[PDB]
């Protein structure tokens, strides 16, 4: 009987689910942990966790909801779930991250917290014949729980746990979510707006089924410029651009923009101006003032006019023969590459290239899980081939007939990609009007998503709604790759403006940061403001350059 104790946690194994598939697997006690390196402390707590709605998929996989729950004794009145990554399909410790690179928790700040795997399990919806972790997309009702459905069924599983184990419904309900989990976040801002009162959606892939499309641009925009065949003839687009050769183009992109901001830091904080002014092809290298791009052969302090002709293209985005842009354009970053030590960023150059070191192609949109995740996830129907025909596919893409497979239903995939995973909607105001709080981040290095995107979705919802700074801003990190990394200030609490934004109505007007591997600049750290957008961090003139109450968010110089 006793709420909030370990018979009331044991008794949830009378119990009614919103939903009436809901299966309990596990309901037990657990002591408080001690804070380690990298972890906050875990309150003592109830560990709930189970599964909904248990079936057998069309192409005869089992499929369920996984979700875990965590609900301390000491309870301080919130809800809390986080997002998902990747192609999801993975249940974890369900603590409550907040990204950001933090060592707390939701829980270990007394939030109740709860994650889910998006309705597939990378252990069991593993298919050879459907490109492996990603055959959930075989099935149309996996489909829909990948896109939304899954997030909804666990929200509401766990708030009704909340209001049974609490004996009172949550007061405050927040989400973050980074990636994957950061579109999860827009979505639910958009289809479910009274779920979560606060949310976090970092580098959020609103558009998700649209990155194989630049994907595929990109994999033949770099191929001119690769250097040798894999096993089956595909160009090896990872040996288009050596770890020097990277490094000598965000030098040069530092030559251009850097002091754009008003400060020769190593950060481009004034972002659009350096997108007004860089073109490799006509800037400098500033180690020995010659161009960027060589005049004779390849030198360590050139670029080839290939790489530059073939670099160029992969960033302004992919276009149909009618000439129309099928997703957007990337910018250019200082962050594309970075040099901490002797070690190199790989963080950028991963998604479109891969690993230089590699007789194979490796790159996540050329061969990786971001082209398998397109042919059968996103497109419809699925196309499932074998792993090794991937590469090839993507070479062969035609921009105008492939790119309408994200809009396209058929057979039983009864709704499109865009329709179940796009999270496109201006139409906030629900959500605004009953309080809720929206912040946005986007690394300005990712080459997963692009950060501009997110800006122009900023700048359409600030046109669709007036006024919308009140409640939804958004904070670009010069430098971080995605989600993390790279050389900027990637680390930062998010949860704490965002609950004092939605419980005491405080805007945030700058985000406190710091740099995870501050060694990109050689020093041993540096903390700056994030700042809402459009706005940038700027240098006061005086003081240490690497902290931040030396800086202030204003306009552009
Ligand atoms: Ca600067
Ligand atoms: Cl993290
Ligand atoms: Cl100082």
């Amino acid at each position: 009987v006793p709420l909030a104790s370990r018979a009331a946690c044991e008794a949830l194994k009378d119990m009614v689910w919103p939903n009436a598939a809901t299966v309990v697997e596990v309901a037990a006690w657990r002591d408080a942990a001690p804070a380690t390196a990298s972890a906050a402390a875990l309150p003592e707590h109830c560990e709930v966790s189970g599964a909904i709605a248990k079936r057998t998929g069309i192409d005869g996989y089992p499929y369920e909801i996984k979700f875990r729950l965590r609900m301390p004794a000491e309870w301080n009145g919130r809800f809390f779930m986080e997002g998902g990554s990747g192609t999801n399909g993975s249940l974890s410790a369900a603590t409550g991250s907040i990204g950001g690179g933090q060592i707390a928790s939701a829980l270990s700040r007394n939030f109740a917290t709860i994650a889910t795997d998006g309705g597939h399990d990378n252990a069991v919806n593993d298919n050879p014949d459907a490109l492996g972790t990603v055959a959930f997309g075989l099935d149309p009702q996996a489909r829909l729980d990948m896109g939304y459905n899954s997030y909804d069924q666990v929200t509401q599983a766990g708030k009704a746990a909340v209001a049974r184990f609490y004996g009172r419904a949550a007061d405050k309900s927040y989400f973050i979510g980074c990636s994957e989990g950061g579109r999860e976040g827009m979505m639910l801002s958009q289809r479910f707006p009274s779920h979560y009162d606060g949310i976090v959606a970092g580098a959020p892939g609103y558009q998700l089924p649209k990155a194989g499309i630049s994907g595929a641009w990109t994999t033949q925009s770099l191929a001119p410029a690769a250097v040798g065949l894999d096993a089956q003839g595909v160009p090896l687009i990872n040996k288009s651009f050596s770890d020097a050769d990277l490094h000598l183009l965000s030098q040069a992109i530092l030559g251009t923009c850097d002091a754009l901001d008003g400060l020769a830091d190593g950060i481009v904080d004034n972002y659009r101006a350096c997108q007004a002014a860089f073109d490799p092809a006509t800037a400098a290298n500033p180690a020995n003032g010659q161009a960027l791009q060589c005049v004779g052969a390849k030198t360590a302090d050139c670029l080839s006019p290939v790489q530059v002709t073939a670099i160029k293209r992969a960033m302004a985005g992919p276009v149909n023969s009618a000439g129309t842009p099928l997703y957007n354009r990337w910018a250019w970053d200082a962050g594309m590459s970075g040099l901490s030590g002797t070690t190199y960023n790989q963080g950028w150059r991963s998604w479109w290239l891969g690993s230089f070191n590699s007789s194979a192609n490796n790159a996540q949109r050329v061969s990786g899980f971001s082209a398998r995740s397109w042919l059968v996830d996103f497109a419809t129907p699925p196309e499932p081939m074998p792993m090794t025909q991937v590469a090839a596919r993507m070479m062969k893409f035609d921009f105008d007939i492939d790119p309408l497979k994200i809009w396209a239903t058929s057979g039983q995939f009864t709704q499109s990609s865009m329709d179940w995973h796009g999270a496109t909607s201006t139409d906030l105001a629900a959500f605004r009007d009953r309080g809720g709080k929206m912040i946005l981040y986007h690394g300005m290095s990712d080459a997963a998503f692009s950060a501009l995107d997110t800006a122009d979705y900023y700048e359409r919802l600030g046109a669709a709604m007036p006024g919308a700074a009140g409640f939804a801003r958004l904070f670009l990190v010069p430098g971080m790759n995605h989600c993390s990394g790279g050389p900027g200030t990637d680390r930062f609490d998010m949860l704490t403006p965002l609950v004092a934004w939605v419980e005491r109505g405080e805007a945030p007007d700058q985000i406190s940061a710091w740099s995870g591997t501050p060694g990109y600049f050689g020093v041993a750290a540096r903390t700056r403001p994030l700042c809402p957008y459009p706005q940038i961090a700027r240098y006061k003139g005086s003081g240490d350059i690497n902290t931040e109450a030396n800086f202030a968010c204003a306009a552009p110089p």
